[PDB]
C-alpha cells in the first residue's frame, strides 16, 4: 500500500520541503536521488528514486535548492482557481493513482491562514470524495480577514478528511523562544517537520501492530465527527521519563475536559520489560484524566530509529480541549460579521460547526451515549 | 513471404517515408542502400537492399532528400484519374509482384480525409479482382470532408481485411499533453513508431507470428469487425507496462468491451513473469470483452535492434471504435440537408449503418444469429 503527499500554498511547499530534506536523511539517499553504499521499507513513500510529491512563487527556489532531482488573498478566489484547472491538475493524480500498485491514503500538507492555497485546500477534498470514495485522506493542517478564510475551510475538513492533525502557529512560537531562543518560517518549521517524520515510524520501518493508516487511525477516532488529533514529541533516561514530560501543556502543540485515546511511539532501543511500571505509576498518581463511559486506555509501541544517524518519544491524542480553538475562531467570526452574491455559504459553514462544538461539549458528560 | 507496400497521397507518402527511415536505421543498412557493418530477418520488407515500395509533388522532397538511392480534392477527382491509369501503375505492381517469390500481403498506408481517398477507393477494389488470395491490410489515417471520408469506409469495409485506425484528433492530443507542440512533422514521429513496431514480429522471429496471416485471424474474428486501435505507453516489470496500456489515456482514440487483445513487449524483461502479470490482470478485472464467445488476452514478445530499456505495443479489437463513425456518420446527415444519380453515396450509407449495428450487437450476449 503506497502513500502519496499534496502540499498547496506557500506553507505547505515550505514545510514539506523540509519534510522530503528530513526523510530523505532517514534512509541512506543522497541530495541528488541516489542511493550511497552506507532493513527500512522504502517503498511506501518512494517509487523507483522518486518521491510522489505534487507541488501546486517559492517553487522556482525549491528547484533552486541543491535537491532539484528529487521530482489572492481571499477565499473564494483560491475556490475558482481551483476550478478553472479542475480537469488539467487533476490528471497528475490521476496517472500517479493507478500507476501505483495499491494506493492507501493521500497526506495533505497545508495552511488555512487566508492563502490561495487554503480555498485550493477546499476544493481538492470535495474531489477527492467524488472520484475516489475508498481512499483515506490525512491532513496536517496549520492554523495561524483571517477568521473569514479560517472558519470556512473548517466545514469541508469535517466531513471530507476522515482525520486531522492540528497546529497552530501560536503555541510553536512560544516553543520557540523559550527552547530555542530566536528572539523565523524556515526556524519553526525544523520542529514542525520532526513531528511529521516520526508521526509515521511505524509505518516506514515494520512492526508488529499497527502496519498501515487504517491501523492508527481506526482506534483513536470514534466517530466520523470527533476526529481531530493533537501531537507530542519530548526530546528537545528511562521510559517513565518519556511518558511523563508528554503529558505537559508546555510541550503540546495546542494553545469538563479529558482524553478519548492516547498513542505513544517509542522510538529508542529502551528496555522493554519497564513499558508496564511506566503504565502503573501514570495511573496511581492520575496524571491523565480519561471518559467516564467507555473503557478509555493508553497504547504504546516501539520501533527502531533509522540507523544512520538517545531515546525519542511521540505522543499522538484526541483531547476534547481542541474546542476551545474553534471558539477563538468562531467568536472572531460574530465580531466580523457586524462590523464587516448571496452571502447563504457563510452561514451554513458557521451553522455546521456550531455542531461540531456542541457534540465535543456532550461527550464530556457520562451520559453521552444517545 | 514478402509484403509489398503501398503510398498514396501526401500522408501516405510522408508516414512512409518516415516508416522506412525508421526501419532502415533499426537494421545495419545506410540510407545509401548499402548494408553497414557495425540475425535480423530484413528479407519481408526488402529485396536483395531495395525496399518494395510502390509510391503515387512531395516525391520530389525524396528525391532531394539523403535517401534519393534507396528507390484534385474531391472523392471523384481520385475515383476518376485511377481509371484513367488502369493500365499503367498496375504494370508497375504486376511486374513487381511476379519478381518476387511468393507474395503474401498489400500494406497500404493512405489517408481517407484528397486524392489518397480516391485512388485509395479504386485500388482496393481492383485488388479484389485480380489478386484474389492477397491480404490487403491498410494503415488508414482519420482526420466536403465528411463525404470523402465516408466513401472510403464504403470499400474498407468489404474490401481490406485488416485495418489500424489512426486518427490525427487523438494524436494532436498526445502531441499537446505529453510534447508540447503548441505540425506534421512531429506527429508522424509518433505515427512512425506505431507503424514500426506494429510488425516487429515478422522481422524478429521468434516462437509464433512469422507471418502476417498470424497476426490477423487471431483477433479478426468475423469477416466484418476488422478494426484495430493501438497502444503505445513508452513516451520496470512487465506488470508496469500491461497496466499502463489498458488506460484510456494511451489509446490513439478520441455496453463497450474488448474482443481480442495482442500485446507487444520489445523489453529483455526475462520470460518467466510474463503468466503472472496476466494473472494479476484477471484478477483486478482491468478489462472486459465480449460474453458470447472465448476471448483471451494474448502476450508476445521481441528483441530490440542493438544497432539502435522496455517498450509496449498493443493491438487492440474495441467496440468502442464504432464512435468515430458516428461522427462521420452524423456530419454527412447534416450536409445531406445543407448541399449522375448520386445513389453510391446513399448506398455507402446504407453499409455503414450495417456495420455500425454490428458492433452494437457484439455487445450482446446472444450476438449469434
Ligand atoms: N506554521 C507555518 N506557517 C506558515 C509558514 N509560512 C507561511 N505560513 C502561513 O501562511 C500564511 C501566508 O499564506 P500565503 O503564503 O500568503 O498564501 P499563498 O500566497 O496563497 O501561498 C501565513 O498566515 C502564515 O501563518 C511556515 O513556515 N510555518
Ligand atoms: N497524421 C498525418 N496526417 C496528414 C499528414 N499530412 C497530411 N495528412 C492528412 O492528409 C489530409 C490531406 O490530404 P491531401 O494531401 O490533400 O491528399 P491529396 O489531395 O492526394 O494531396 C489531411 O486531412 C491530413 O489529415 C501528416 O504528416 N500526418
Amino acid at each position: 500500500r503506497e502513500i502519496i503527499t499534496l502540499q498547496l500554498g506557500q506553507c505547505g511547499n515550505q514545510i514539506g520541503f523540509e519534510f522530503w530534506k528530513q526523510l530523505c536523511a532517514e534512509h541512506g539517499i543522497s541530495p541528488e536521488a541516489i542511493v550511497e553504499e552506507f532493513t527500512d521499507r522504502k517503498d511506501v513513500f518512494f517509487y523507483q528514486y522518486i518521491p510522489r510529491a505534487v507541488l501546486l512563487r517559492v517553487i522556482h527556489s525549491i528547484l533552486n535548492s541543491p535537491y532539484a532531482k528529487l521530482y489572492g488573498n481571499n477565499w473564494a478566489s483560491g475556490f475558482s482557481q481551483g476550478e478553472k484547472i479542475h480537469e488539467d491538475i487533476f490528471d497528475i493524480i490521476d496517472r500517479e493513482a493507478d500507476g501505483s500498485d495499491s494506493l492507501e491514503g493521500f497526506v495533505l500538507c497545508h495552511s488555512i491562514a487566508g492563502g490561495t492555497g487554503s480555498g485550493l485546500g477546499s476544493y481538492l477534498l470535495e474531489r477527492l470524495n467524488d472520484r475516489y470514495p475508498k481512499k483515506l485522506v490525512q491532513t496536517y493542517s496549520v492554523f495561524p480577514v483571517q477568521p473569514y478564510n479560517s472558519l470556512l475551510t473548517l466545514k469541508r475538513l469535517t466531513q471530507n478528511a476522515d482525520c486531522l492533525v492540528v497546529l497552530d502557529n501560536t503555541a510553536l512560537n512560544r516553543i520557540a523562544t523559550d527552547r530555542l531562543h530566536i528572539q523565523s518560517f524556515s526556524q519553526i518549521n525544523q520542529l514542525v517537520s520532526t513531528i511529521m517524520s516520526a508521526s509515521t515510524t511505524t509505518l516506514r520501518y515494520p512492526g508488529y501492530m499497527n502496519n498501515d493508516l487504517i491501523g492508527l487511525i481506526a482506534s483513536l477516532i470514534p466517530t466520523p465527527r470527533l476526529h481531530f488529533l493533537m501531537t507530542g514529541y519530548t526530546p528537545l533516561t528511562t521510559v517513565l521519563d518519556v511518558m511523563r514530560r508528554l503529558l505537559q501543556p508546555k510541550n503540546v502543540m495546542v494553545s469538563n475536559h479529558c482524553y478519548i485515546a492516547i498513542l505513544n511511539i517509542i522510538q529508542g532501543e529502551v528496555d522493554p520489560t519497564q513499558v508496564h511500571k511506566s503504565l502503573q505509576r501514570i495511573r496511581e498518581r492520575k496524571l491523565a484524566n480519561f471518559i467516564p463511559w467507555g473503557p478509555a486506555s493508553i497504547q504504546v509501541a516501539l520501533s527502531r530509529k533509522s540507523p544512520y544517524l538517545r531515546v525519542s518519544g511521540l505522543m499522538m491524542a484526541n483531547h476534547t480541549s481542541i474546542s476551545s480553538l474553534f471558539e477563538r475562531t468562531c467568536r472572531q467570526y460574530d465580531k466580523l460579521r457586524k462590523r464587516e452574491d448571496n452571502f447563504d455559504e457563510m452561514d451554513t459553514s458557521r451553522e455546521i460547526v456550531q455542531q461540531l462544538i456542541d457534540e465535543y461539549h456532550a461527550a464530556t458528560r457520562p451520559d453521552y451515549i444517545s
